[PDB]
C-alpha cells in the first residue's frame, strides 16, 4: 500500500559508518557496520498532535508502508536490525535501522603497497504506480564514527554522491546513489618486511662481482634468486589476478632480470677465465661493479616516475 | 491451488545478473547475485480495471500461487528476497525476486592459464496436475549489468538456451532452462609470476653447459630443480585434480625431464673427465648448448600446438 | 497426530542425487544436494474421488503428519526445501523435499592414491505408539543424474540396501537405512604432479654413484633428501592422521631410506678413499650402481604386490 | 509456568553419543551430535489411563513447560531438532531431542604425540521460584554408538559424573553436571612422518663426523639443519601456544643443540686443522662420533622418562 | 509502548563472561558467550503481592516493553537466548539473555610477544520520547566463570566503566558503557619456537669468522640468511600490518643487518686476501669475532630498553 502522491516520492537517505573491517584485497570486498536512515513523506497517516496522543507516533514497520530499499554491490541481502520509526504530525516518516553487509567494491592496485582507494555503496529503490527517488540528507550521512577502524588503511572521507542516477530497468525505473568512502594504504610494515629485505637479498646477490669462485658465486647468485621467488610468492599471494601490472610486480619481475644477467656474467667470467683470457674477465667483473648498481637504481627512477609521477 | 487450465503452463523466466564474483577454480563454483523474473496467466485473478482499484494490483507471495522454480546446480537452496509481484487486469502475473546462490558449473583447464569457459545456471520446475513449461522473456534476460566484475575473468555474454528440456522425472515431468555465461581467463599476471620466471631459472639450469665444474654444476642445475617444484606446486595448489592433463602441467611436468637429462650429462661429462677422455667430454657439452635449446622450442612448439592449434 | 494403525507403518524412502561436491579427504566428509521421496497410507484422510474436488489433493506440511526422518551421518540437521505433498484417494501419501547435507562417511586410505570409495546416508526414523519400518521405492532411488559431479572422482554406483537395520533405542525402537555411494578416486594427476616428480629426483640423487667427490656427492644426495620431504608434507598435508599405513605413505617412507643408505655410501667411500684402500671404495660404488636400482624395483614389486595384489 | 512442587524438582538426563567429529587441536573443540534426554515429574498433567485416549499423551514443546537445559562450554547456542515428548499417567515427562554443538574443552598437550585427554560437556539449569537439580539416568547416558567415529583418536569411555555441582549465581541456583568423554590420541602416523624422518635428517647430519671438507660439513651440518626448522614449523603449526612444554617440543628444541654443537665442531675441528695441529683435530672429531649419539640417545632417556616415567 | 516516566530511565546492565575464545590477531577480534542482565523500572506494572498470584510474576519477551540494547563494536547482531524476565512488585524487571558475539576490539602489537590488551566490549542504548542511561550492576558483572580460557592468554580482570558515555547521536540521544577484559600475551612458547631457533641460526651464521674458505663461508653466512626469512615470514604471517614497528618486528630487521655486513665482511675478507694483503684480512675477520656478538648484544640492550623500559 504506497503512498499516494501527485508525483514522484522522494526517500531521504543517510548512512552512519559505526564499524568497518576486514578490507579483503584478494576478494576485493569489505565488511561494514552503520546506520541506514530513511524519511519520507506519507501524508496518508498525519495525526492531529493536540486532537489525540503525543508529539510523534512510534510504529512497528507491519503497520505503515515502508520504500523497500536494497544495497547494489553487496554479495547477499543485507543484515539489518530496525531500531526505530517515527512519523511526524504532518505525515513524515523517520526510518532508522542498524544494517551489516559485506560490500564489493574493486580496487585499483596499480600503486599497489602505496595505493589509494575509493570504495562504494550503492543503494538501489525500484517503483510500482508511483515513483520513487533517493536523495541524501547530509545530517544523517556524517556517517563516521571517531572510532572507524579498518586495520591497515587510513580513512580519508565518507560522503555521498547527491545527484542520484535514474535508470530504467525492466520496463520500471530506478534510482541509485553512490556513498563513497576513501581510504589510503598504510604502507610502512610492507618496507622492513618485504622492501628492505627483498633489496638486501639483492644486494649480496652481486657481492659475487667482488669474487672469483664460479662455485662460491653461483651458490651466491642462485641462493638469493631462490628467496626472491619466495618473496615474489608471498606477495603475489594476498594480491588478485590484476590484467594491468602492479607497482611491485614490476620492481618484483625487474628484480628477475638482474639475476638473470647476474648469473649470465658469473658464467661469462668463466669460460673466460678458462679460456687463458683473465685480460677480459677481470675487465667484465669491474664494470659490473657499477653497471648493475647503476642500470638498477636507474630502472627504479624510470619505473617509478612511469607509474607515480606520471 | 494452482491456475486451472486448458493445457500446459508457461512461466516466462529471465535472469538479470547484478553482481558476478568468487569464481573458485578448486571448487568448480561461482556466486551470482541476479534478479529473477517470472511470469504466467493466472486468469483466475482477472480483475476489472474500471469497476474496482488501478491499473495493476499489488500481492504478497501468499496470497497468489507461485509456481515453485528451483535451480539445478546449485549447492545450497537459492538465498532470495521477494521485490515485487504484479497482477495484470486480463490475469497475468509480473513475479520479480533478487536472488544470491553459488552454482556449481564444471571448467575445462585442458588450455588452463588460456582457457575460456561456459558457465551453467539451470532452474527446473516440476508439474502436479497441470503440466508446467519454461521459457525465456529475453526483454529481461538481458542480465548483466554494465558493472559485472568477475575477478581474473573477461565475461563474454550471458544469453539463454531458449528451447527447455523436458524430462520425465519419478513420474511428473520438468522443464529446465540452460542459462549460459561465457568467460575467459584473463592470463598476463600468470607470465611475470609463473611462466617467465619458469624459464629464467631453466635457463639458468643449463648455464651449466659452459662450465667444467661438478660442483657448481650439481649446486646449478639441481638448485634450480628445487625452485621449479615451487613453481609446480604453487600452480597444482590453486588447480583441481582433473583426469585429464593441462597445458601448463605438460610444459611443467616436460620441464622436469629437461632437469633430468640435464643433471644426466652434467654427470656423464665428468664420468668421462676423469676418464682421460676429455676428447669427448667437451665434445657433448658442446652439442648440449645447442640441443637443449633447440628441443626444447621444438616440444613447446610440438606442445603447444598439440593444445591449441588443434 | 499419527496415523492409526493395525500394525507397523511403512515408509517408503527413496533419494535421488541431484548434485556432488565437496569430497573432503582430511574432514572425511562430502556434500550432496538430493530429493528425499517419502511415500505412506494415512487412510485417515481417503477422500472420495467423485464426492469432491479432483483425482490427488495437495497439502501443506502443516495439515498432514509427517514421519520425522532424520539422517544419521550428518553434520548439523540436513538442509530442506518441500516441493510437493500430494494425497491420493486411498488415503496414501506422496512426500517430495529437495535437501542438502554434508554427509560424515569414513574413507579407506589404504590404497591412497588408487583407492575406491564406498559412501554412506543413513535416514533413521523413530516410533511412538505406532512402529515405524523405512524402505526403498526403486523407482524413486533411480537417485542420480547424468550431470552428478565430483570432482577428481568418478562414480560407480548409487544403491540401496532394501533390508533396513532395526535397532531398539531408548526403549523405543528405530528404523535405519543404507544408502550406498561407490565412488573410484581419480588418480593421474598424482603421477605428473608427485610420483614422477618424486622418482626423478631419486634417480638425480644416486647419480652420486657415478662421482668421486664427496663435496659434489653430499650436495647432490642431500639436496634431493630435501625436495622428497617437500613431497613428503605436500601429501601429508591434504591426508588424515590414519592409524594404519597408506601405500603412498609406505614407498614415501621407504624412499627415506634409500636417501639415508645413499648418504651412508657416500660418506663410506670416502673414509675408504682418504684411507688410501680406494681399491675398495671404487668397487662398493660400482656395486651401488646396480643394488639400489634394483632392490627398490624390487622393494616396490614387494610393497606393491602387499597392498593391491593382497 | 513451572510445575509447582513440594521441593527441588530433578530433572533427569542423559546423552547418547550418535556422532563425534572435527577434534580441532588449535582450536581446543570437537563436535558433538548426540540425544539429549530429560525427563521430570509435572504431576499438574497426569491423565486418567482408562478415563480417556491412551496409555501415554504426546505433546508439541508449546503446550507443556519445559525445563531450559543449556550447554555451559558451547561456542554459540545449540543447535536442536525435538524428536518426541510423552507424558506418562502419573505426570512424567520423557523428553527427547537430537542436538548438534561444537564444544570448547581444553587439552593437555604435555606428551603431545602420545597424549590422552578428557572432553568435557557441561548442561547447566537455573532456577525461578522453584529450584531444579540435574542428575543422570544411566539407561539413557550409555550415550555412543558402535559407530563413534572421531578420525586420529581412540575413543575410550563416554561417562557421566552423576552428582551435579550447585552453584549460586546471580541471586539463583544452578545445577551443573560433568560429561567426560575420554580420548587417546592416535600416535603413529608421526612416526613415519615426522620422528623417524626428524631423526634421519639428524643422523645424516653428523655424518659430517667422518669427514674433513669443511666446505661438505657446512653444506651436511647445515642443509639439515634447515630441513629440521621445516619439521619444527611443520608441527609447531597444528598445535596451539601452550605456556608449558610439549614433549616433541623439546625432543625438537633439544635437536636444535645438537645442530649447534655440531656446527661449533666442524667448525673448531678447522681453526685447528688450519693451525699445523691435525694432533688434536683428528681426536675431537673421533670422539664426536661416539658422544653426540651417546648424548642423544641419553638426554631423549633423560628427557622421556621426565614426562612419561614421572 | 516505553514506560512512562517523569524523567531519564536508568536501565542497569552487567555481563557474566562464560566462555572466552578465538582471539584473532589478525582479524583484531575474540568472541565471547556471556549473560547479559537488564533491570528497570516499569511501575507501569506493579502487581499486588497479596491481591493475586505470587511474590514475582514472570513475563515473555513479547509482552513487557524491553529496552533495546546493542553492543557497539560487533561485527554481526549480537546472537542471544532469553533466559528470563521477572517482574517485582513494585514494577522492577529482571530481564537476562545468554548472549554469544564476536567482538571487534583493536590490539597493540609494539611490543608483540610481550604483550598486554585491552579488550572492549560496548553496549548503546537509544532514546524516544524518554531518554535511557545504562549503568553497571556490580554484583551482575562479577562477569567471570573460574573457567574462563582464552587459549594463549592469561586473564587479568573483568570490570566496567561506570560512567557512561553520553552521545547525542542524529537528533536523539545515546548512552555507551565500556566493559573491560584485560588480558596478557603468554609469551613462551614463543622462546623454544621462534626466538631461541632465530637465534642459533645466526649464531651459526658467523661462525664463518673463525673460518678462510669464501666457499663454506658464502654457503655459511647465506643459509642462514635464508632461515631467517623463513622465520621473518612465519611471524609475519600470524600478525596484522601495523602502521608502527613491533618489538619483534625490530629484532627481527636487525637481523637482516647482520646478515649483511656479516656477507659484507666475508666478501671483503676476500678480495683482500686473493691481493695479497693477508696481513689486513685475517685482522679484520679476527676483530668481528668480538664486534658482531658485542654490537648486537649492545643494540638489543638499547632496542629493548626502547621499547619496554621507555
Amino acid at each position: 500500500p504506497p503512498p499516494i502522491a501527485d508525483e514522484p516520492l522522494t526517500v531521504n537517505t543517510g548512512i552512519y559508518l559505526i564499524e568497518c573491517y576486514s578490507l579483503d584485497d584478494k576478494a576485493e570486498t569489505f565488511k561494514v557496520n552503520a546506520f541506514l536512515s530513511l524519511s519520507w513523506k506519507d501524508r496518508r497517516l498525519a495525526f492531529d498532535p493536540v486532537r489525540s496522543g503525543v508529539r510523534v507516533k512510534t510504529y512497528e514497520p507491519e503497520a505503515i508502508w515502508i520504500p523497500e530499499i536494497r544495497f547494489v554491490n553487496v554479495e547477499n541481502a543485507r543484515d539489518a536490525d530496525v531500531v526505530d520509526i517515527s512519523v511526524s504530525p504532518d505525515g513524515t516518516v523517520q526510518y532508522l535501522e542498524r544494517f551489516s553487509a559485506r560490500v564489493l567494491s574493486p580496487l585499483d592496485f596499480r600503486r599497489y603497497p602505496f595505493d589509494s582507494q575509493t570504495l562504494h555503496i550503492y543503494l538501489i529503490v525500484r517503483s510500482v504506480d508511483t515513483r520513487n527517488i533517493v536523495l541524501a540528507v547530509d545530517l544523517e550521512k556524517v556517517g563516521k564514527n571517531d572510532d572507524v577502524f579498518l586495520t591497515g588503511w587510513d580513512i580519508e572521507s565518507f560522503t555521498a554522491v547527491v545527484k542520484p542516477a535514474n535508470f530504467a530497468l525492466e520496463d520500471r525505473l530506478e534510482s541509485k546513489l553512490d556513498y563513497q568512502l576513501r581510504i589510503s594504504r598504510q604502507y610502512f610494515s610492507y618496507i622492513p618486511n618485504i622492501i628492505l629485505p627483498m633489496l638486501f637479498i639483492l644486494f649480496i646477490s652481486w657481492t659475487a662481482f667482488w669474487s672469483t669462485s664460479y662455485e662460491a658465486n653461483v651458490t651466491l647468485v642462485v641462493s638469493t634468486l631462490i628467496a626472491h621467488i619466495a618473496f615474489n610468492i608471498l606477495v603475489e599471494t594476498n594480491l588478485p589476478k590484476t590484467p594491468y601490472m602492479t607497482y611491485t610486480g614490476a620492481i618484483i619481475f625487474m628484480i628477475y632480470l638482474f639475476y638473470f644477467v647476474a648469473v649470465i656474467e658469473v658464467t661469462v667470467q668463466h669460460y673466460l677465465k678458462v679460456e687463458s683470457q683473465p685480460a677480459r674477465a677481470a675487465s667484465i667483473t669491474r664494470a659490473s661493479r657499477i653497471a648493475f648498481p647503476v642500470v638498477f637504481l636507474l630502472a627504479n627512477i624510470i619505473l617509478a616516475f612511469l607509474f607515480f609521477g606520471f
